[PDB]
């Protein structure tokens, strides 16, 4: 099972940069949303769940194909909450109606990491969309309420390994935990609308008690009102992933180069490139374009 990027047709730099633009400033002018928290996070959990549903052995599901459009993968209970982004890019889509969707949900992770000052991501066009009855079935996506070996062990299907994981992982800075949509409340810091390294800092500094929350699961709880995951928390209890949790709370560059590269390679697992296809694009922030 081949998939061949091909770029929108006649499209460069300068298509892309303008559908980031306008991400980008939706993601300024919708701040209110999830408590002010706004739609960065919930548009890095789009592209990754777009994303984790891949399959190394036989190169199925996989950002590519764009099948989060479907009914059977939107209403995948692993995505609950999901709609939120996806009702976001629909306006962006409308103006935009060339880009392919999984083009679009991808870029829409892209734009969130750099707007919210986290690493420059390289990206690449030509994701194609795909039919209906090509969309994987439920239950590619991980459970939260497993350790280290299950962590592990899941990852190697998307071809990660532990410093990848822990890296990507990282991205847990980001947003909160909705009771009704997981089974888990709760954000895991008081920076979760900026891309930083406090994943780490907070898993290794907090005080964290093992609780039940009011959906009847456990989840790891600080007294600063912040939570961890079960499978987060299982990277502080592997000794290979603590040492690694280790080194990126103490090197926020580090951090940055690791995550940009896995969060790049997590986006494109399944497609293959032309030789002849463009580079990747390294999009400019708002901020750097003065607007
Ligand atoms: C063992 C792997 C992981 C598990 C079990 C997991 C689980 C979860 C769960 C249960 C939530 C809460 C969803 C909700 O209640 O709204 C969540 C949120 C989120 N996850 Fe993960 N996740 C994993 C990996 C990742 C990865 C690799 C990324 C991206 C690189 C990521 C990005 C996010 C983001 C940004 C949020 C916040 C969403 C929001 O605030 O709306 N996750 N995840």
């Amino acid at each position: 099972l081949v998939h061949v990027a091909s770029v929108e047709k006649g499209r460069s730099y300068e298509d892309f940069q303008k559908v980031y633009n306008a991400i980008a400033l939706k993601l300024r002018e919708d701040d209110e949303y999830d408590n002010y928290i706004g739609y960065g996070p919930v548009l890095v959990r789009l592209a990754w769940h777009i994303s984790g549903t891949w399959d190394k052995h036989d190169n199925t599901g996989g950002s590519y194909g764009g099948t989060y459009r479907f009914k059977k993968e939107f209403n995948d209970p692993s995505n609950a909450g999901l709609q939120n982004g996806f009702k976001f890019l629909e306006p962006i889509h409308k103006e935009f109606p060339w880009i392919s969707s999984g083009d679009l949900f991808s870029l829409g992770g892209v734009t969130a990491v750099q707007e919210m000052q986290g690493p420059k991501i390289p990206w690449r066009c030509g994701r194609v969309d795909t039919p209906e009855d090509t969309t994987p079935d439920n239950g590619r996506l991980p459970d939260a309420d497993k350790d280290a070996g299950y962590v592990r062990t899941f990852f190697q299907r998307l071809n990660m390994n532990d410093r990848e994981v822990v890296a990507l992982m990282g991205a847990h800075a980001l947003g909160k935990t909705h009771l009704k949509n997981s089974g888990y409340e709760g954000p895991g810091g008081a920076a979760n609308n900026v891309f930083t390294n406090e994943f780490y800092l907070n898993l290794l500094n907090e005080d964290w008690k093992l609780e039940k929350n009011d959906a009847n699961n456990e989840q790891w709880d600080s007294k600063s009102g912040y939570m961890m995951l079960p499978t987060d928390y299982s990277l502080i209890q592997d000794p290979k992933y603590l040492s690694i949790v280790k080194e990126y709370a103490n090197d926020q560059d580090k951090f940055f180069k690791d995550f940009s590269k896995a969060f790049e390679k997590l986006l494109e697992n399944g497609i293959t490139f032309p030789k002849d296809a463009p580079s990747p694009f390294i999009f400019k922030t708002l901020e750097e374009q003065g607007l």
